[PDB]
C-alpha cells in the first residue's frame, strides 16, 4: 500500500534503493518482482551468510552492488516487461521491514510528419507509452485516430486540412512526458 511511484524511460538504466543506512542490521534482503502478466522472481542476499540467490534470470534484474548498508536493485537497460512492484524485504534480529516501488515504464513516440494530397499534412505518433497528445498550429480541422496496443503502448495519427488559402506552413506539436517534439510542414 506504501510505495514509490517510479517512472521509468524504456532502454535506461534503473536503480531502486531499498534503503540507505548503516544502522540497520539487515540478516536477509528480499526483493520480490510481480506483474500484471508476466511471473514473478526474486533476488535474495543472505548478508550473515554473505551468499545469493536469483529466480530473476534473462530479466536483466541484479543487485547493483554486493549489499551492505545501501542494498539497491539494478535493471541495466529498462523494457516493457519491467513494469510492475518491486517489494525489498528485510528481515532483521527484531522483526521485518519493507521497501515497495511500483515502477512505470515510459515510452517515447516514434514521430513522423508529412504533406499529404490537397493542402492536408499528417502527423503520427507511434507506440508512445502513454498515449502522445498532437497539437497543430494553426487550427484545422483533423481527424485523430488512435489505436491501442496489447503492450500497452498507443499509435496517434492525425490528419488536418486548412479552410484559410493564407496557411501554407504548418506546425505539429507531439506532446510526451519523455519529451515534446515538434515539425513544421509545408503544404503542397
Ligand atoms: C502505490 O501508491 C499509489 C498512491 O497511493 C497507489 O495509487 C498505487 O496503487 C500503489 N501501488 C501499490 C503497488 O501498492
Ligand atoms: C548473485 O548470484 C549470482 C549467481 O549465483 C552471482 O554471479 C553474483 O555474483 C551474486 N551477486 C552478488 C551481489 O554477490
Ligand atoms: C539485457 O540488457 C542488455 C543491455 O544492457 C540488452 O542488450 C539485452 O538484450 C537485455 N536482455 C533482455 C532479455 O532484456
Ligand atoms: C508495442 O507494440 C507496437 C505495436 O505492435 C510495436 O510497434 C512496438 O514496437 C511495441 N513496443 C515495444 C516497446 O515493444
Ligand atoms: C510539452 O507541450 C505541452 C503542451 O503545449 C506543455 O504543456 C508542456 O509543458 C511541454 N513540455 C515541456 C517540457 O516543454
Amino acid at each position: 500500500q506504501v510505495n514509490t511511484t517510479m517512472s521509468v524511460q524504456m532502454d535506461k538504466k534503473a536503480l531502486l534503493c531499498c534503503f540507505s543506512s548503516p544502522l540497520i542490521n539487515a540478516v536477509l534482503i528480499t526483493w520480490i518482482i510481480k506483474h500484471r502478466h508476466l511471473p514473478s522472481c526474486t533476488i535474495a542476499y543472505n548478508l550473515d551468510k554473505k551468499t545469493n540467490e536469483t529466480s530473476c534470470l534473462g530479466r536483466n534484474i541484479t543487485w547493483a552492488s554486493t549489499p551492505d548498508h545501501s542494498p539497491e536493485l539494478q535493471i541495466s537497460a529498462v523494457a516493457l516487461q519491467h513494469e510492475g512492484t518491486y517489494t525489498c524485504e528485510i528481515v532483521t534480529p527484531e522483526g521485518n521491514l519493507e521497501k515497495v516501488y511500483d515502477l512505470q515504464v515510459l515510452v517515447p513516440p516514434e514521430v513522423t510528419y508529412f504533406p499529404g494530397k490537397n493542402r492536408t499534412a499528417v502527423c503520427e505518433a507511434m507506440a508512445g507509452k502513454p498515449a502522445a497528445q498532437i497539437s497543430w498550429t494553426p487550427d484545422g480541422d483533423c481527424v485523430t485516430k488512435s489505436e491501442s496496443h496489447s503492450n500497452g503502448t498507443v499509435t496517434v495519427r492525425s490528419t488536418c486540412h486548412w479552410e484559410q488559402n493564407n496557411v501554407s506552413v504548418v506546425s505539429c506539436l507531439v506532446s510526451h512526458s519523455t519529451g515534446n517534439q515538434s515539425l513544421s510542414i509545408e503544404l503542397s
